[PDB]
């Protein structure tokens, strides 16, 4: 987080995205910001003008001048809440449109071709997407919107002000003021080095309390065997004694420099300042602006000196803004970093996951029906070959079986059946993205109805263009023996959390009647239909075989393998077995 | 969080704990507090009246009055530096010997008798008992100093500025400007109730729209087999407009609502200030105050004007100062809630854990090298009978061998054998905690010095009494072979994170280095010698049986069985073996 010209340039693009016309809403807004923070300094000045005006009627023992001026300020009053609370509204408008805009361009590049998948289980290079796509973006907004009007605002006023006294006092006065706060305000920061430094060190002590507090709660079962509370309490009583002698010391120095703070900034400012306004006034000769009556002089005196602390007052914002520039900083390195990501996987290229070309190597074909792994030897991501060149093709209707121990490299063979991972040479296989299929053991859930859970990846007018009526959807609800829970939230339109209201068998059960729905060409069962008696998997694994869905299983179980013709082994090494049919085992 | 007289009560019992005596430096504190509260009211009435008259002396053209006042307030600067610093240094001060003070009360109940164990391994009342006892304590300090300065000021303010002005001008002015405050802000809060609702609701759609990212990556590789980026696309972005549309009404009503505070708030009270400050003066008949020199009249304006903006600014910050004590409610039930469990527990009453006499049944008695269970129905805490009648002795020299699948019930007789669960029934004989030990597969480490790592429950000084020279420590590092280590460091003396710095092996050699130097009666060796070579396994085992050292083992190893005795099997339904010893096997 460090102020460059490239900050600037990643803004310049970032801003770019977030106002992509001349003639949209957000230049509108930003207009109407800044006719608004005009007017809203003219407002702040005519009520500086217009209050000595009213005191000096009050002093003067004179009604006609009081109610008059009164009734300015109460004619006035309206205008002066629209032109303050219209800033505000614009100033929380441009944000939500910042917002909007820039969540839309992230989302639209992020939910494209496996890139959400990709983001955190093909890279590293960020974790927790959704933290940096959801809260960085309001943040990033909020704190760039903040900057503008928090700069947009002292600087106007200041420089007003600063015309203003330059008639009102002359050029010295304003000259004098600042020179004065800008070398206290060095002189204080340069004192006020020593707090960073135990500051850190006081939260280090913090950290080390809370740290040893802990371990006696992990461990407190081996210390309790022991006699050992008369120990525990020496070394935490002797952690804290070492946190409790660094506070005094820090409440010391804070107290010293204090003394010091207030005495330089908070009341030789003022002596200063009286110094500053006085001089028209008490140099009886001067030369044209102060020989008038004594309303006169009253008034000069608090218009000027109310101008006075206003300037500075716009100095210290300023200043505070100057240091949110380094949040903003921050957050626009954080969003480049993402955007950046995106662009390299929407691509292909990827770094640091988690030897030949493990950017792709080899080819895809596309065909329906056929698969075939040629010389494709499946591998990590990361480069570490799984197994050696490995071959064998499922033609047409044929089943395979994955047997085997722990697998921990089949996973990788699922993922590059889907795209999901690269390939590493040869020539291999597959269709279009859409007529593969992975149901692992407890499987997706979304929230919503039942007609949206077995119409999973298509909308209602996707089911409407195929023409599905809903009874052929009871029928594949019927198959699986699932048409009984229409009845028990009150029908299809029923919404509730379906993660976590339907037992294990349940989701299965429906996950195949969606497999059903969509009668694709290859599917994987990942030892899901666990859950689930015999005569129902016999009775779906015959209507696959009766519609034509090709199969892949990993249940092992005896009558499985008499259902499943060809079977894959690995001994956990790198090996694999591809052959017609077993006689009687492995 | 609700202030009742429970409360109030709560918290004077906490103080007095907090204020043990009446001539501690907490009071010392207190009246330098108090009597720094009554200088700085002081202070801050002395500006306003300088301030007045120095204006007065810049608007005379009196350059004489200018620098009367002008340094009369440089020469009274210091004062108010010290009155203003000296009451924070006293404030911060008391924090820090409140937080000492409870701290230490805390920690001496904490440390005693297990408690630290049971807290969290045997009951539930409390989680996190280290956030508790550390963070809380440190807040709860801070609000109950900041309560405590936050209405002892403003209190202050108000009654000078009161007493002031009903001289000044008379009790009508601040009777109806505190009249107008109260009913302005009355009508406010009325005004001002659905904003709590909106909030409520637009964190409700921020957590809706968080959930929904992470369902979309906890679940990123069933939907990337799916062709699925065009569905989830759909229902983000309709999370998002529901939270977009809701952000819209939201920023619309805000902006109405200031509207209508600017107005009522912000400058009818500026109208309502001037008509009650400007009765004396265009009553040109006012009976005494006014009929003097204009400079009388100047002087008398401003500070009546000032008095009454910082009465009213007095005024808001006790209404903030009352809000905080819900903060201070809610801190002080937490302490509260932990005070009363370490009260329960230190007694032994426990309550929800995680039937005979749940807390306590039977009788424990005392005897050294003597083990006896005599119908000891030992059984979880939470009163599920694990096993039925047990009896098994061991009388001396004995070793006793656990043997079975995944335990999950022999955890609760270690933890009865070392007083850490209750009894639940019969006779049983230990000895007085000091002379059982148990080693787990990563036995425990100490931050420190290796002498303290092998010297753990004890001081130096201990060792000292005992007379156990330095040299027989390491006679006790060379018979566990690890006298190299003190060249690894150098020396003993070395300070280092002594749990991830050595490896397993060394880590369990240490512990029963560390049982060797303690010589104890009984110990428990729950499968930690996995990572020692067979050698020193037999090596050590002649040593505990040459000392007379009885040893309880779960090795399970057969080598094991043959150089042990007794020996426990455990079915996981519910059944023990306890017999002299096994011809061949179970
Ligand atoms: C219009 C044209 C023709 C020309 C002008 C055009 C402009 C645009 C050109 C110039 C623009 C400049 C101004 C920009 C500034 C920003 C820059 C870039 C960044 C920085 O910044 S530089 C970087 C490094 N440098 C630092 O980093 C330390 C500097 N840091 C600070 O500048 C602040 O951080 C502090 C805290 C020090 C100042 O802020 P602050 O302390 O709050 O101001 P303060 O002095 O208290 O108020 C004024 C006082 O006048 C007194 N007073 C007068 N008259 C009366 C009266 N009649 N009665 C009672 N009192 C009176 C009274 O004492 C009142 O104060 P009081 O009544 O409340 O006690
Ligand atoms: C000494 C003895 C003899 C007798 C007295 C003894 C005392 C101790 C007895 C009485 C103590 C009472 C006072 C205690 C109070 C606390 C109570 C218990 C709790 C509450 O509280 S009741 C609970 C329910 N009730 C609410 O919950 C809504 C109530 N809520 C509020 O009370 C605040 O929350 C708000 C925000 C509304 C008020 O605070 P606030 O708005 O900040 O005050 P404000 O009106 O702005 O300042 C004053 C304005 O005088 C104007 N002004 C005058 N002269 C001039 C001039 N020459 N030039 C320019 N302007 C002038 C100017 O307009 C200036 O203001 P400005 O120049 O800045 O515009």
């Amino acid at each position: 987080a460090v102020v460059d010209k490239v900050f600037f340039s990643r803004l310049i693009q970032i801003l770019k995205i977030m106002v992509p016309r001349t003639f949209c809403k957000e230049t509108g807004y930003l207009v109407l910001i800044a006719v608004m923070l005009v007017s809203r300094t003219y407002c702040d000045v005519w009520m500086i003008q217009n209050g000595t005006l009213i005191e000096s009627g009050i002093i003067g023992r004179s009604r006609k001048d009081f109610k008059r001026y009164l009734l300015n300020f109460i004619a006035a009053m309206p205008l002066i809440s629209l032109v303050n609370n219209f800033l505000k509204y614009g100033l929380n408008e441009l944000k939500l449109c910042f917002r909007v805009r820039l969540t839309k361009y992230l989302y639209e590049e992020y939910l494209q071709a496996f890139t959400y998948y990709k983001m955190g289980n093909l890279d590293n290079r960020i974790a927790n997407p959704d933290q940096l796509l959801t809260q960085d973006v309001e943040k990033f907004c909020n704190s760039v919107v903040d900057l503008y009007s928090n700069l947009s605002k002292p600087f106007l006023d200041i420089v007003l002000y600063i015309f203003k006294l330059t008639s009102a006092i002359g050029a010295q006065g304003p000259a004098s003021m600042m020179a004065y706060l800008v070398v206290s305000g060095l002189f204080l920061t340069r004192l006020r080095r020593p707090i960073g430094k135990m500051t850190i060190t006081e939260q280090k002590y913090e950290g080390e309390y809370r740290y040893v507090n802990s371990r006696l709660i992990t461990n407190s079962e081996e210390i309790a065997f022991y006699n050992g509370n008369k120990r525990e309490k020496q070394t935490v009583h002797s952690v804290f004694r070492k946190l409790v002698e660094h506070l005094h010391n820090f409440i010391l120095f804070r107290f010293s420099m204090g003394f010091i703070d207030s005495i330089i900034a908070k009341y030789l400012a003022t002596v200063v300042g009286y110094l500053v306004v006085s001089r028209p006034f008490l140099d009886l000769s001067h030369p044209r602006h102060l020989k008038s009556t004594h309303s006169e002089l009253l008034e000069d005196y608090y218009q000027s000196g109310r101008m006075l602390l206003r300037m500075s007052q716009a100095l210290g914002r300023i200043v505070l803004a100057g240091r949110e520039m380094t949040r903003l900083a921050g957050f626009t390195a954080r969003i480049t970093e993402l955007m950046q990501v995106l662009k390299d996987l929407n691509h292909g290229k990827y770094e640091r996951t988690m030897i030949p070309l493990i950017p792709g190597a080899g080819e895809i074909i596309i065909a329906d029906n056929i698969i075939k792994f040629d010389h494709v030897p499946l591998a990590t991501p990361n480069g570490d070959v799984l197994i050696r060149d490995l071959n064998f093709e499922v033609r047409s209707g044929a089943n395979v079986l994955i047997c085997g121990p722990n697998g921990c490299g089949k996973s990788s063979l699922f993922r590059v059946l889907g795209e999901l991972w690269p390939l590493f040479g040869g020539r291999l296989t597959k269709p279009e993205r859409g007529k593969l299929f992975y149901v692992p053991q407890r499987p997706y859930m979304t929230l919503g109805t039942l007609r949206d859970q077995v119409i999973y990846p298509d909308g209602r007018e996707d089911q409407k263009r195929k023409g599905i009526s809903d009874l052929v959807l009871k029928e594949y609800l019927d198959n699986v023996q699932l048409g009984h829970i229409l009845e028990r939230e009150g029908g299809w339109d029923s919404v509730q959390d379906w993660m976590d209201v339907l037992s294990g068998g349940e989701k299965q059960r429906m996950a195949m009647a969606r497999l059903f729905y969509h009668k694709p060409q290859f599917a994987i069962l990942d030892e899901c239909t666990s859950a689930v008696s015999v005569d129902v998997e016999g009775y779906i694994y015959s209507h696959c075989r009766k519609v034509g869905i090709t199969l892949f299983t990993v249940s092992h179980r005896k009558s499985l393998w008499k259902h499943h013709e060809y079977y894959l082994h690995m001994d956990g090494r790198g090996n694999y077995e591809f052959k017609q049919i077993t006689e009687d085992t492995v």
